[PDB]
């Protein structure tokens, strides 16, 4: 039967299931004012899917030049057409290749560019923005946003939305590297899963995500969604409450220490966006420090709300497509104020 919502993380994490009900903020602002993520299931079905695909980004914008970061050593691809990314999105034969002559994880640096998304892909703009849930909180002019209303004593967000585009992680050495490392926003934000590819040429990688997604802490009711109803994966997500930020910084200097980095007593490495928590890492930050996450799958379609001040960090199971906006709520602004 179809419910308004269900429970992810053993209880602690709200799952709606109709993105567009205009009672949504009755169930969502309870646990929202706590500082828990939230998940909205469904959004892709709300959505023009023909707008969505890789195989139009290439077409309509493939001459733009772009960086690329290759996920496994952080090094940097220089100046090439972004269609060198899209063409190989899905096709494992297209992808560009390292020395060691296998094909790279890729993720698209910075696109598009700065606040540019609105001017260079409009009709994307307005199909997004129109379908975005709890649209008091997210929508530019939302009663609940106050991004547009405060002075200049609090950080304002940019003007968004901002795409994330990158290749699923592949082996057992891809499972203790990040798409995007551990860090936090001064501000909310909303990010939708818009597209998934399910690779080819190397099509039977199915096996080292499921071992992902169990050694990634996921509760028994996420790895249901695969097994019983064969919705797509995403990305593995791991979140922390605002609350406990400083302790986290405390087991990254620590271990900085132990690895032999030489930095300052102070220095900040949530920041300094450079660490991923693998599964070594997790354990060590809940017996050492008392401090335990939520770990999230979000699938095709998932909405995932993050609260302003959680350490957050992305793993991609397949090739994604996300689409963020940010938002200032009224439960979360003193994240974003300038003093004390
Ligand atoms: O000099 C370099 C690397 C430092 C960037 N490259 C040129 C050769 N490339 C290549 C790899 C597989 C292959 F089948 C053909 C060519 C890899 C990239
Ligand atoms: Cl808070
Ligand atoms: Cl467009
Ligand atoms: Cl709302
Ligand atoms: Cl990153
Ligand atoms: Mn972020």
């Amino acid at each position: 039967s179809m419910t308004s919502h269900s429970w992810l993380c053993d209880g602690r994490l709200l799952c709606l299931h109709d993105p567009s009900n205009k009672n949504n903020w009755k169930i969502f602002r309870e646990c929202w004012k706590q500082g828990q993520p939230v998940l909205v299931s469904g959004v892709h079905k709300k959505l023009k899917s023909e707008l969505w695909k890789p195989e139009a980004f290439s077409q309509e914008f493939g001459d733009q030049d772009v960086d690329l970061v290759n996920c496994r050593n952080c090094a940097i691809i220089s100046d090439v057409k972004v269609r060198d990314f899209w063409d190989g999105f899905e096709i494992i034969c297209k992808r560009l290749r390292s020395e060691d002559g296998q094909p790279m994880v890729l993720k698209l640096k910075d696109w598009p560019p700065g606040e540019d998304f609105r001017d260079m892909m409009p009709t994307r703009f307005e199909d997004l923005m129109e379908n975005l849930p709890l649209p008091e909180y997210t929508k530019r002019d939302g009663r609940l946003n106050l991004a547009s209303r405060l002075p200049s004593y609090f950080v304002r967000p940019d003007l968004g939305p901002k795409m994330y585009n990158a290749y699923g992680l592949i082996t057992a050495e891809d499972r203790r590297v990040g798409t995007t490392n551990l860090h936090l926003d001064v501000s909310d934000a909303v990010n939708v899963m818009v597209y998934v590819g399910i690779p080819i040429g190397e099509g039977a990688h199915d096996e080292e995500v499921l071992k992902t997604i169990d050694e990634g802490d996921a509760d028994e009711v996420t790895k249901e969604r695969i097994h019983d109803h064969k919705e797509k994966p995403g990305a593995l997500w791991h979140i922390y409450a605002a609350k406990d930020a400083e302790k986290i910084r405390e087991l990254l200097r620590k271990v900085g220490e132990e690895q032999g980095q030489e930095n300052p007593p102070d220095h900040d490495p949530i920041h300094d966006q450079s660490w991923y928590l693998d599964q070594t890492l997790r354990k060590r930050l809940y017996e050492e420090y008392g401090v335990q996450g939520w770990a999230i799958v979000q699938f095709l379609g998932d909405a995932v709300f993050i609260p302003a001040g959680a350490p957050h960090q992305v793993h991609n199971l397949y090739s994604c497509i996300k689409v963020a906006e940010d938002f200032v709520s009224p439960e979360h602004v003193k994240h974003c104020f300038r003093l004390t």
